[PDB]
């Protein structure tokens, strides 16, 4: 049963969606259950995938990760998301760009998430 | 589906937003999820079309020209601001004012809002 903020992927066609409103029905695509992309579950280099959160004037800077993650055509961070109270800010990225995002927001406690097309969903919090 | 589209299961109420497009049809409760196209539901536009106000360092968005209800069974579930490759979402709840403030640097933006009863709505500057 889907819950707000969960990210699901169809392993067949590649559709990836985020839940805005939950419910009882299971998400399906290409004749199979969409996969719940649970954070920090994939066996990949943590130093390149776990977001690093830096407090800045008026907000936060998030970089993926402690060591810059590749931003190649076949391997890159597709987006970085910042979660704070009832806010969900997303910055989509492209190969060639730096694996980082800046968010102007007033929130003491935040959760940063990032998604690698190959290595999945990752998160960190301050 | 395409990035940013919002789909709803008319049977159980699941609503999702596309982060990565693909060719497959999203399904829930044995039927294709419905694409919630903006400004298509027959509803009072003065209460659903987002009104974008430019402020120093960002934008203030209100739904709508006339404040939309924010009751337990009829309210604006979220307001979203689309700018460049950014998608900022502010979830709301009954009792709150149907408005949101986004600090961002962008001359052109698209504001969207979703009413649990009247669907998806948008406006731009
Ligand atoms: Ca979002
Ligand atoms: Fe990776
Ligand atoms: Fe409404
Ligand atoms: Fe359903
Ligand atoms: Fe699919």
């Amino acid at each position: 049963m889907p819950e707000r903020l969960q990210v699901y992927k169809c392993e067949v066609c590649g559709n990836i969606v985020e839940v805005l409103n939950g419910g009882i029905g299971e998400l399906v695509c290409c004749n199979q259950d969409m996969k719940l992309m649970s954070e920090n579950t994939v066996d990949a280099a943590k130093e390149k995938h776990v977001p690093v959160i830096e407090k800045i004037d008026g907000g936060y800077k998030v970089k993926v990760g402690a060591v810059a993650h590749p931003m190649e055509e076949k391997h890159y961070i597709q987006w970085i998301e910042l979660l704070a109270d009832d806010k969900c800010y997303t910055q989509f990225l492209k190969p060639g760009q730096a694996p980082e995002a800046v968010f102007l927001i007033e929130a003491a406690k935040v959760v940063a998430r990032a998604y690698c097309n190959i290595h999945g969903h990752w998160k960190a919090e301050n």
